[PDB]
């Protein structure tokens, strides 16, 4: 029906950043030193006052240890603040029942998990074991369905309370496994583990899971961010439904923005707040992670997180008032670049590979996901149709949508699918719908798509909806130029189809919101992980599991109405995951990108490289770190592990010399 062929090599992309590829265990270990090391004024101003117990009381015995040999500038020093700005606003502190905190680096930053992968855009191979975080150590069983997990053992909350099995069971028993909770990211339902996947405690540092398949390898990334992040149980727990008279809603709103000194695992704890203004984090004198030196981390005493827009973030980073941006908005490049283009400037501009994608997805249940009323339904069944889908994407000029974002050498044809910055992508195993407006509105004739009443838009046969013109609910996300520029281009080129889109512009909280909850016909998104690294949340990549797919879930309880080649792409995912030979995995992934981009899982919107702004006054930012692979730079860069030499230093502390105050009190503690 129509010339399909594989895309068009983009442009020839330099000017980027080169990766030290290392081995996997250079970066850290977990051992015991003869000698820690903390500021001075921690040691002089609270422990000497009694106000803390002494630094070898408060680490585990055996800390996790940052080894210098893979430090981009050895070991640091002690002092200055990480100055964020972000577009998000704080909902409060609840991370487990999926509250959000502002995003741009701030749940990244408080949330600790059981492994951590965004740092392996280093490591060489990519049958790579995520890093040991909160589980410091495990193994598998013979046969490969059991997977015992050593957790960090003396390590403590943020204030003073024992982190053990008990936070972790917290977690699997009382957010993924209870239906009622939704942990933060979307993406936390128990089937995310494996369908039939058990968790169990062992004693107070050991966890046993239990998969149905042998050796699911794959789920360890899954372990990582966003997906297992542990909560404080001993302040969470009380306030549960199923241990409380609070409801759902009462719990995930049982610790607004305004409750300072949230425990946690992470490097800095909230300490400040003010609305629509900032949110400051003190250092957290519990933190388990040490250097090889015996000194505990963070290097930096304070952490800011300016509540602005996601443009203003790039505006304070060339300005040099923000001190990082994931420079990810095409509209913004040219700006930044020319800023940049200056030696006094104040921050470094570093492009990576083309990872930032966003695609058109399009809600496949038919079996009532949103609870669509006739009108949705409708869309829901266009929707599934191949020939319908084939049009749209046909229906897209491409080459102007790079256009209307950047011109130059940074957008390439994206027409769906894993990103073509990733080692698994194959452009021969690509289809490529190119531009064919004439082909799309003749297909779309040919499934009973005619305009009837004369006002160029086309009506649906007289038997479906009365035979009114056809109406697409397009949902999209307020906080990014980008997003909307690409939301209105869409309207635009259906207009030219003779399709009437309406956009719905919603903010990132309401946006996602109405995602999960299938409230949608259409969406503009830009990719999360496993289309830009595969390893990470491959259970994304197909419909998997009843909760898995970002475009196709069933309401609960209902079986997933799931077309042949989704079927088949969730056949090709399932192998990949439990997969031990590479070159099979490698063809698995070509296999997946064929299926993908010839049924149109999702329609390609375009792709391009961000580019990584770093203040110029911090030491051991890895070379060449991407904004986003495996996770965004925020967590790749090991913030707990920069450092500002004495003599560059800023004067930025709003509570220097002071610690967290304990969870609901003022704020902080002095003096
Ligand atoms: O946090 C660092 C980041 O901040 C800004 O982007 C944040 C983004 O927030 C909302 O994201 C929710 C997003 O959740 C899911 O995506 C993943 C995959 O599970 O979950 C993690 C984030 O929770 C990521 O690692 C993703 O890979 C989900 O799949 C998706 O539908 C949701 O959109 C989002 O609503 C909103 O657009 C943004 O505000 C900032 O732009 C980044 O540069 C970076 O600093
Ligand atoms: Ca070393
Ligand atoms: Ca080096
Ligand atoms: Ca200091
Ligand atoms: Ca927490
Ligand atoms: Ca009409």
């Amino acid at each position: 029906a129509f010339e399909t062929t594989t895309p068009p090599e983009p442009p020839q992309f330099p000017a980027e950043g080169k990766i030290n590829y290392v081995a996997r265990d250079t970066i850290l270990e977990f051992k015991a030193l003869p000698s820690y090391s903390e500021p001075d004024w921690i040691t002089e101003k609270f422990e000497k006052a009694g106000k803390l117990p002494p630094l070898k009381e408060r680490l585990p015995e055996e800390p996790l240890v940052y080894k210098t040999g893979n430090m981009p500038d050895g070991v640091g020093v002690y002092g200055d603040t990480m100055r964020h700005v972000v577009g998000g606003r704080p909902e409060g502190w609840n991370y487990i029942a999926g509250q959000s905190q502002g995003w741009g680096g701030i749940d990244i930053a408080l949330s600790e998990c059981l492994t951590r992968t965004a740092p392996l855009f280093q490591v060489d191979a990519k049958d790579t074991e995520p890093l040991p975080n909160l589980a410091k150590s495990w193994e598998w069983s013979e046969d490969g369905h059991t997977l015992t997990m050593h957790l960090v053992k003396g390590a403590k909350w943020s204030d003073g309370e024992a982190f053990n099995a008990d936070d972790v069971m917290f977690y699997w028993e009382d957010a993924v496994v209870d239906p009622n909770v939704s942990p933060l990211g979307g993406g936390a339902s128990p089937e995310a583990f494996g369908e039939g996947t058990t968790l169990k405690k062992i004693d107070d540092y050991t966890v046993e899971w239990t998969f149905k398949a042998a050796f699911p390898k794959q789920y360890l990334y899954t372990m990582a961010y966003p997906s297992f992040c542990p909560g404080p149980s001993h302040i969470l727990k009380p306030q549960h439904p199923k241990y409380s008279k609070n409801t759902y809603n009462q719990f995930k709103n049982a610790f607004p923005p305004e409750y300072m000194n949230m425990p946690v695992m992470g490097a800095w704890v909230p300490v400040s707040y003010r609305p629509d203004d900032l949110i400051v984090l003190r250092r957290n004198p519990y933190y388990w992670k040490v250097d090889e030196k015996g000194q505990q981390l963070p290097y930096l005493n304070e952490v800011h997180y300016k509540l602005s827009t996601w443009a203003d973030r790039d505006v304070q980073a060339v300005a040099g008032s923000g001190d990082f941006s994931n420079l990810e908005q095409p509209e913004n490049f040219v700006a930044s670049l020319k800023r940049a283009a200056d030696p006094n400037a104040p921050a470094r501009l570093a492009f990576g590979p083309r990872l930032i994608g966003y695609n058109l997805q399009m809600n496949f249940s038919a079996n009532g996901w949103g609870n669509p009323d006739e009108r949705g339904q409708a869309i829901r069944e266009l929707n599934r149709n191949e020939v319908f889908r084939q049009a749209v994407t046909s229906a897209l000029d491409r080459k102007a949508i790079g256009d209307s974002l950047v011109k130059g050498p940074f957008t390439a044809i994206y027409p769906g699918g894993i990103s073509s910055g990733t080692s698994f992508y194959d452009r021969a195993s690509t289809v490529y719908y190119p531009f064919n407006l004439e082909g799309a509105k003749a297909a779309l004739a040919s499934i009973g798509l005619k305009d009837t009443d004369g006002d160029g838009f086309l009506n649906f046969p007289k038997e479906t909806l009365g035979g009114r013109n056809v109406e697409i609910t397009l949902l999209v996300n307020n906080g990014y130029a980008t997003d909307k520029s690409l939301a209105e281009g869409l309207v635009g080129q259906m207009a030219k189809l003779g399709l009437r889109v309406v956009i719905h512009s919603l903010d990132s909280n309401q946006r996602d919101a109405a995602h999960y909850g299938g409230q949608f016909d259409w969406l503009v998104r830009r990719n999360s992980t496993e289309l830009s690294s595969v390893v990470q949340n491959t259970e994304q990549l197909a419909p998997v599991g009843p909760r898995t797919s970002w475009n196709h879930r069933s309401p609960e309880g209902k079986e997933l109405d799931l077309m042949p080649f989704e079927k088949e792409m969730a056949d090709i995912v399932r192998k990949f995951i439990s997969s031990q030979d590479n070159a099979e995995r490698a063809d698995l992934m070509k296999q997946y990108q064929k299926v993908y981009t010839q049924n149109l899982y999702t329609i390609g919107l375009t792709e391009y490289p961000g580019a990584l702004i770093v203040n110029k006054r911090f030491s051991n930012v890895p070379q060449g770190t991407p904004i986003f692979m495996f996770n965004w730079a925020e967590d790749a860069i090991i913030r707990e592990r920069l450092w500002v030499a004495a003599d560059k230093q800023g004067k930025y502390e709003l509570f220097p010399q002071q610690l967290p105050g304990k969870p609901g009190e003022g704020g902080p503690i002095n003096h």
